[PDB]
């Protein structure tokens, strides 16, 4: 399947896409402003999440750091990125369907578009200005508005237990991003695409 990222933010930012255990295609790229890389990810890619990450520095071999998103401070991403990160996650070929979403659950750095290029569903779109509108305690002084588990550390954030509410954060991210998730037991904001669908993943799609 094969997914545009495009860059419609002002400034540059480092694409990534990664399984868990895996890069997704090259894993990470740099994407300055309007510029777009497309990637493959292969079919039964299960629990995938493409990302951006903002004020990175990198050498020559790909090594360095980033202010949000850095995956073990490498250029092209083998594992999840570090909070707070905007999410588009998915999984495709799952008995015949793709189902795709974005979750606030890692927190926010970069608004959001998640759509199909490709007949037949909906996309999701977490694009309000939750940076600038972040409730004090959530601010990360490096860049971005973390969740309240990544800040906290409590069962009822993480819903360790299976069984968490919502919480003063979570309605915060969901006021602002009804589309997204805000916490790990939120109602499902997930859409049901045909299976082998195509995306584009667009960051700042409003502004």
């Amino acid at each position: 399947a094969t997914f545009e990222i495009v860059n419609r933010c002002s400034y540059t930012v480092w694409a990534a896409a990664s399984k868990g255990d895996a890069a997704l295609d090259a894993g990470g790229r740099q994407l300055n402003s309007g510029e777009s890389w497309t990637i493959n990810v292969e079919p039964g890619t299960k629990g995938g999440k493409i990302w951006a990450r903002t004020d990175c520095y990198f050498d020559d071999s790909g090594s360095g750091i980033c202010k949000t998103g850095d995956c073990g401070g490498l250029l092209r991403c083998k594992r999840f990125g570090r909070p707070p990160t905007t999410l588009a996650e998915f999984s495709l070929n799952q008995y015949g369907k793709d189902y795709i979403d974005i979750s606030n659950i890692k927190g926010f750095n970069v608004p959001m578009d998640f759509s199909p290029t490709t007949r037949g569903c909906r996309g999701v779109r977490c694009a309000a200005d939750i940076v600038g509108q972040c409730p004090a305690k959530l601010k990360a002084p490096g860049g971005g508005c973390n969740d309240a588990c990544t800040v906290f550390q409590t069962s009822e954030y993480c819903c360790t237990t299976g069984k968490c509410g919502p919480t003063e954060y979570s309605r915060f991210f969901k006021r602002l991003c009804p589309d997204a998730f805000s916490y790990v037991l939120d109602k499902p904001t997930t859409v049901t695409c045909p299976g082998s669908s195509n995306y584009r993943v667009t960051f700042c799609p409003t502004a």
